[PDB]
RNA sequence: CGAGGGCGCACCACCGGCCCGUCUCGCCCGCCGCGCCGGGGAGGUGGAGCACGAGCGCACGUGUUAGGACCCGAAAGAUGGUGAACUAUGCCUGGGCAGGGCGAAGCCAGAGGAAACUCUGGUGGAGGUCCGUAGCGGUCCUGACGUGCAAAUCGGUCGUCCGACCUGGGUAUAGGGGCGAAAGACUAAUCGAACCAUCUAGUAGCUGGUUCCCUCCGAAGUUUCCCUCAGGAUAGCUGGC
RNA sequence: CUCAACCUAUUCUCAAACUUUAAAUGGGUAAGAAGCCCGGCUCGCUGGCGUGGAGCCGGGCGUGGAAUGCGAGUGCCUAGUGGGCCACUUUUGGUAAGCAGAACUGGCGCUGCGGGAUGAACCGAACGCCGGGUUAAGGCGCCCGAUGCCGACGCUCAUCA
RNA sequence: CGCCGCAGGUGCAGAUCUUGGUGGUAGUAGCAAAUAUUCAAACGAGAACUUUGAAGGCCGAAGUGGAGAAGGGUUCCAUGUGAACAGCAGUUGAACAUGGGUCAGUCGGUCCUGAGAGAUGGGCGAGCGCCGUUCCGAAGGGACGGGCGAUGGCCUCCGUU
RNA sequence: CGGUAACGCGACCGAUCCCGGAGAAGCCGGCGGGAGCCCCGGGGAGAGUUCUCUUUUCUUUGUGAAGGGCAGGGCGCCCUGGAAUGGGUUCGCCCCGAGAGAGGGGCCCGUGCCUUGGAAAGCGUCGCGGUUCCGGCGGCGUCCGGUGAGCUCUCGCUGGCCCUUGAAAAUCCGGGGGAGAGGGUGUAAAUCUCGCGCCGGGCCGUACCCAUAUCCGCAGCAGGUCUCCAAGGUGAACAGCCUCUGGCAUGUUGGAACAAUGUAGGUAAGGGAAGUCGGCAAGCCGGAUCCGUAACUUCGGGAUAAGGAUUGGCUCUAAGGG
RNA sequence: CAGGGGAAUCCGACUGUUUAAUUAAAACAAAGCAUCGCGAAGGCCCGCGGCGGGUGUUGACGCGAUGUGAUUUCUGCCCAGUGCUCUGAAUGUCAAAGUGAAGAAAUUCAAUGAAGCGCGGGUAAACGGCGGGAGUAACUAUGACUCUCUUAAGGUAGCCAAAUGCCUCGUCAUCUAAUUAGUGACGCGCAUGAAGGAUGAACGAGAUUCCCACUGUCCCUACCUACUAUCCAGCGAAACCACAGCCAAGGGAACGGGCUUGGCGGAAUCAGCGGGGAAAGAAGACCCUGUUGAGCUUGACUCUAGUCUGGCACGGUGAAG
RNA sequence: AGUUUGACUGGGGCGGUACACCUGUCAAACGGUAACGCAGGUGUCCUAAGGCGAGCUCAGGGAGGACAGAAACCUCCCGUGGAGCAGAAGGGCAAAAGCUCGCUUGAUCUUGAUUUUCAGUACGAAUACAGACCGUGAAAGCGGGGCCUCACGAUCCUUCUGACCUUUUGGGUUUUAAGCAGGAGGUGUCAGAAAAGUUACCACAGGGAUAACUGGCUUGUGGCGGCCAAGCGUUCAUAGCGACGUCGCUUUUUGAUCCUUCGAUGUCGGCUCUUCCUAUCAUUGUGAAGCAGAAUUCACCAAGCGUUGGAUUGUUCACCCACUAAUAGGGAACGUGAGCUGGGUUUAGACCGUCGUGAGACAGGUUAGUUUUACCCUACUGAUGAUGUGUUGUUGCCAUGGUAAUCCUGCUCAGUACGAGAGGAACCGCAGGUUCAGACAUUUGGUGUAUGUGCUUGGCUGAGGAGCCAAUGGGGCGAAGCU
């Protein structure tokens, strides 16, 4: 008869994120008339630790082709990338590590870091660290190319969309052991408040579905329906299938 | 006074009769409408009827009922508000944590060895590291106290004491909601649904109470029915006129 | 020769759900005037028949047709109650129960009083306020009213009477 | 106030009844956490407790010390009083009464933004309103620069407009 | 305007605009500099002891801000030059043909010292007058040194840790550029972040308590309630114990007794858990030095395993430095 | 000022957290392991409402939802059931709207056929389940071996009278003089067992057994100290109270202070004490009843937010079928 | 989200249905009559098993007949029903009510009355008529279901049937709808709601109308006795026993019941402490033996005195070790929680096994879990006092109440009596111990703040000397007193 957590996570007052701080939304610049013909050319100027961000970002000048000013971007680093270096944007710009170019002039099997999703929008896709989508086919008829996300899932998107060049820096971070409860916390109190987390059979039945019982067992199946309503859709959600993955 | 006789009030029993409904049987009558028209009879039976009215208005009493309903009494339900000065959690901005032990990586030197490499002594000062202050906690005495110092405190003994640490202030989340390292915990001494006012004199087959005198009469705990078995209706028993 | 079963005549012992017979207590009805006896009339019922039956109309009969006691009949409104319990006797379940369940009458509940020392129910008796007399049940060594009778006849000795 | 009528918020021992008052308990439990007081004198009606002096002790700088924040709100400071209060007392008091006391360019607030809160535009909403905080706005009211001039005047030339 | 340069000098024309800086950054470690305090040796002034001894013991023995100068600290700043037989160097590190060592410079901080302030004040003593209660008057003094793993602040250097990277904005400044402005050689002009001079700074708060009695807990309630300063001895120590400065009167009463039963604290012959549900409670052990340490193990631990010896006072000796 | 120590067993890895005011634990958390959803017109969630809002200043090395719980080592069989999920294959059923027919119309009938349910696959680190019957070896006894049934499979590796074993204080060994305790072992195990089983250092105010040392826990009590209690001056409550207050027996609502019969009974008090007053504290919380509730659950009844689906409208212009 | 989650009931739950009915009995000779009284039955079945009429006689047995037998069919005789009538039981029935045939649909259409339960309401069932229309029989008649006693169902709604019926709202026609009358669809909790759990997180109103703990009745069961004497006891009923039976007592067992208590009587065990009982384990005095002695067994008077230390377990019980004269059994609100303790049970946390879909449950295991108040009355323990002898004191008496001692060992008797032997006593006496009691401190021990006297750490008074503080600084020895 109580409001479960995970319900109380969309109202959003203890649970939002961590913002206060990250040093901006990560994105590419947008495309304009210099990108969109030829190519413009920025310098890094400093590479940079995002809070809750695996990936480090990197801080690019470039010149305002309209007025007498400096722009800063908040670009997502590629690997390989240092200061000091130029990295070009545009249709009209090589194919190199840290550069932005349009995927439809892409040689077939380019590794892309910050992939946009609609034609226009900033970086999008593959932008957690490590992480990388690639170009697979191109159908200049309709202006489309196929490409494959992180999670191996194919995708067409117009050729219109830019991404930048390589992989994400910020490496395998998920290799190393956390080892300690305290590092766990440290880790999220830079994110949100999700951690620790308590599981449901621990809980009572006002608070959890999963919840009471004189032993810690689920007593229904773990498994609940796609449209099942808030409150009730706990466990493994619309698994098409549990166990072991033996098989792939 | 009076055997006998007569008219007989009210009322009671019975038998007839009349009105409406409904059956059964049957033959007649009426005429501006000749009809799938209208009326009538006899014999049963249904009616809270007729059969020379008794009602209306007012007052009083008793009984039953709806209303706060003889008085006091729930656990609850609903509507609209007030609280995060305590606590729970997130964020912002500050403050704080003796003295010792162990001795991680890195580094220096020496030695052994044919090499490969190993050994030794220093240095270094890591760690949700150990002993242990302050702080934070609260194990046991099942100690004190138990109309207390105290609506949770005190003594000793204890756990932890560089971290998932302690803490001020500012902020955010509000009641079927919040928040929870999860005990149904905490949410102003209130929590298995806070507090405030109202609906509300909520309902109670249940408990308690129910205020002057004398005189007269005087019970029942049984029948039948009831989601009836701590209650009613019903007959009985009672009193009054 | 012997033992079974069978039959016949006997013999022992029984029955809430067996019975020929069959009480006591018990239940109903009658013990007149709305009765009896005479005549007649009505009927579509019945029918050999003036036959039956019923109804109706007149008339005559009072020794008022057992005992005992009592004044009856009738209507309206109506409260409380709807937990009962006990005793003699009958009686069911139970080893039994101050158990549980029935029948009959009485009681307590609702009830005081005399007696049972004491006691809701036993025994006597029911109640206005009193005087005198007499009792019931029960008593009469002393408590404590009354045997302080020259009471009658026996029985009984208990170191748990 | 009696009598004849009329009308009631009309009669109390109870309701762990309501309000008020009062007993026994009872001059009882008690005034026992953190070592501790003593001598002399003064004032005074009155001294275990006030004041002064002398001793003996305690806090032992993570104080029983010296200052602040929050909170309190005059408790601060003098003088006086001895009703009540300070669970004994008091000549004392944070009590009572009468007066007095808080002085800033440079200590803070004020200013800035933080987590956040919150109008407008817009949207929603029966509605009070609430959603939203850059989102769906014609969102800059400013400026030395230049020009047209009013020459407003110490109209030279520089301020104004 | 000067310097090869780092950069310096008292100013050092300049708008819109652009770039940058400061504001503006965590926790922990180890070193170093400065101060305050503590300590030691003398010189004064005043006190204490003097039964005996003690040239003794105690107290006290200043220099604000803001300037100027000078030490001291730091520099990832410059010039010369070119280094292996590598050298320099830290507690640790670390550094160098991308320029070491050495020599010479420059800059930043300068809270330290001197000086103006400044002795005239303050303080300590010793006196003399009074304005019933004079910032009175006066004398004398306010001195010289040494030490440190010392404590506390502060400044600096250099490291470590992070799947944690530790605000923002007002506000202030520097630079880039050169639109413009200023005078015709003067009596100079525009301009000036240089020196001195003139005027002003409104409003609100401000006492006191800050807790075993000024706050919350119904109270003068053993509870709760955020901080700053922090002496001597012992000692590893902000431990416990004793003391100085400062504070207090024993925590809302006293007096007399010393029964039981309590509450708090001790001791107990012989035995040693036989007590009890249960070693509950109490007791044993304990610091430091020198030895010596097992099984097991995730090789880190176990581990202060276990077990053993020693420990005072006094008189010396030896080693460890500038 | 200032650790008693050692040998083991159970549980939890550790550090951390928790029921303020009876439970600090073995509970929660945790790192590690595993599974699930989601490529943004999205997943999960809030919202009365807005193309509103949180995750999200995010983008699969991410976010969301679960389970187990460090390391090591393993994690067996079962998709019948209930879930979840995948494609609709001629298809069964299936509402509104739309279509056709009859009628004078209301209406009636028929055809058509969305999701869903059925049907068919997949899935157990989803919920969960893992049994009997027979026959069968040359002492007996068991059954290596062979058939079955319910039916989806019959419990594998391990571990055990375990915090899980009724019988049970199981049986054997060991520890003791003596052991329902402990440890080791056995195992047809009422009713162990694999994301949890079994181990294994370090750790623990966790549960248990033993040994050394140590002692007033005890034999078996004594003595001492401080504060009380005590007495006094001053000050001064509360709880509770039908009336009260000595007993034995009787009867009685079956345990009397009162009543009957007996025993008896002598002012006013002080310090103690805990036998009685079925002492006080609270309209028993256990148990039952009430046509009295509330918290929670679901295969109860009746609904509902949200979601999936069909139809109508916004809703237009062209062609191929 | 809202609501529900029956009742009865020797508490409730589980189980049953005694919840609507029928038969016999209970039931006490009218009728009526209860319990979770006894023995049973019912929710159907039948176009015939209904209605007439006719004709027959059934069960069983005896005797016969080819196969043919103990049972096949045929025949005769006996046959009061001993068969059958659908079913449970009871009644009833013989040219019946049974069996077999023939014809049939009275199992139809109607109005009232009555009986049964009963309130004299309903339903159901039944009885007697009356009016139709029929069947059958020659007819009298019989028949509107079943030989009788059971076999079943309101309002509202629906559905069907009937009246050339009524209404369908200003009139008319026609569909439709409503109505009147009679059937059916059903409420089995059967006079008739539409209905799953859980709560140890729990709440309220109450209930001693009702359970768990004491007490009370009872005493089946438990325990302890007696009577008879078939037998056991080499023989011998009775030294010691006691089968088959039978009579009792007890209330330390467990039941049975539900009278008191639910505005509360604190619920196990242990510890502590007192008293009581006797159905006597030991001790004193005795009697009997299959008592030679020693030991043992049975019984009597008898409760004065004693009845112990430990391992395991919460235990009560149990069991073992060891000592002993013996290690008897019990009561006192299953004595004793303002006496304690809190191990157990019995709240809330948590784990496992089993059960359940789940919440959750488990006379299953395990771990952690607040034990409050006396100052009142009495009782008791002690302490002053009080009444009466004129006051006051000394010395006394004893009414009454209490009461206290207990058991064992060794030596001697005595290697004696007795006994074949092995063994093996007793009385008198002596020396001592156990348990208990009342004292006491010479001695030993304990205490020790005489704060007595040394020693000693840290600090403090300038040092010496003398001291002090550290909640008794620590420690050695220690008078007196207490013990
Ligand atoms: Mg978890
Ligand atoms: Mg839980
Ligand atoms: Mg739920
Ligand atoms: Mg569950
Ligand atoms: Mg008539
Ligand atoms: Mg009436
Ligand atoms: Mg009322
Ligand atoms: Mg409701
Ligand atoms: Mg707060
Ligand atoms: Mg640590
Ligand atoms: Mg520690
Ligand atoms: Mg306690
Ligand atoms: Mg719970
Ligand atoms: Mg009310
Ligand atoms: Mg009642
Ligand atoms: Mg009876
Ligand atoms: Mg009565
Ligand atoms: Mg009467
Ligand atoms: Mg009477
Ligand atoms: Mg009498
Ligand atoms: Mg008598
Ligand atoms: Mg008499
Ligand atoms: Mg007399
Ligand atoms: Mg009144
Ligand atoms: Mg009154
Ligand atoms: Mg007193
Ligand atoms: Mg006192
Ligand atoms: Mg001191
Ligand atoms: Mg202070
Ligand atoms: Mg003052
Ligand atoms: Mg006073
Ligand atoms: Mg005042
Ligand atoms: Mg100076
Ligand atoms: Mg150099
Ligand atoms: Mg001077
Ligand atoms: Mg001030
Ligand atoms: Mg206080
Ligand atoms: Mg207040
Ligand atoms: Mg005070
Ligand atoms: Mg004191
Ligand atoms: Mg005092
Ligand atoms: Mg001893
Ligand atoms: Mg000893
Ligand atoms: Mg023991
Ligand atoms: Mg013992
Ligand atoms: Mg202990
Ligand atoms: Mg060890
Ligand atoms: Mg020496
Ligand atoms: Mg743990
Ligand atoms: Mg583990
Ligand atoms: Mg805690
Ligand atoms: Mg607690
Ligand atoms: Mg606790
Ligand atoms: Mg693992
Ligand atoms: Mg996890
Ligand atoms: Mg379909
Ligand atoms: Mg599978
Ligand atoms: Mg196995
Ligand atoms: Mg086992
Ligand atoms: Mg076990
Ligand atoms: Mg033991
Ligand atoms: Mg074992
Ligand atoms: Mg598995
Ligand atoms: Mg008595
Ligand atoms: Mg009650
Ligand atoms: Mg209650
Ligand atoms: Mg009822
Ligand atoms: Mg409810
Ligand atoms: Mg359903
Ligand atoms: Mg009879
Ligand atoms: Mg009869
Ligand atoms: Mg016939
Ligand atoms: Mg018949
Ligand atoms: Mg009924
Ligand atoms: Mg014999
Ligand atoms: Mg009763
Ligand atoms: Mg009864
Ligand atoms: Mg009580
Ligand atoms: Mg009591
Ligand atoms: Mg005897
Ligand atoms: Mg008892
Ligand atoms: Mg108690
Ligand atoms: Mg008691
Ligand atoms: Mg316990
Ligand atoms: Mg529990
Ligand atoms: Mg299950
Ligand atoms: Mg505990
Ligand atoms: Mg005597
Ligand atoms: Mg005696
Ligand atoms: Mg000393
Ligand atoms: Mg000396
Ligand atoms: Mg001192
Ligand atoms: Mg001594």
């Amino acid at each position: 008869g109580r409001v479960i957590r995970g319900q109380r996570k969309g109202a959003g007052s203890v649970f939002r994120a961590h913002v206060k701080h990250r040093k901006g939304a990560a994105r590419l610049r947008a495309v304009d008339f210099a990108e969109r013909h030829g190519y413009i050319k920025g310098i890094v100027k400093d590479i940079i630790h995002d809070p809750g961000r695996g990936a480090p970002l990197a801080k690019v000048v470039f010149r305002d082709p309209y007025r007498f000013k400096k722009r800063t971007e908040l670009f997502i680093a590629a690997e390989g990338i240092h200061t000091g270096q130029f990295v070009y944007c545009g249709k009209k710009a090589q194919l190199n590590i840290g550069n932005v170019l349009p995927v439809g002039t892409m040689p077939e099997g380019t590794i892309v870091c910050c992939l946009e999703e609609k034609p226009g929008d900033r970086g999008k896709l593959a932008r957690a660290s490590g992480n990388y989508a690639t170009v697979i086919s191109h159908n200049p008829e309709t202006k489309k190319t196929r490409v494959k996300l992180p999670s191996g899932s194919k995708k067409v998107i117009s050729s219109a969309n830019r991404a930048v060049v390589g992989v994400v820096a910020g490496g395998g971070r998920i290799d190393k052991p956390i080892l300690k409860a305290g590092r766990a916390y440290h880790k999220y109190k830079a994110k949100r408040n999700c951690w620790p987390r308590v599981r449901g059979v621990a809980m009572n039945p006002v608070e959890h579905p999963f919840g009471g019982g004189n032993h810690q067992h689920i007593g229904k199946p773990s498994t609940i329906r796609r449209d099942a309503p808030a409150g009730r859709k706990v466990g493994l959600i619309a698994a098409r299938r549990t166990g072991r993955l033996r098989g792939t």
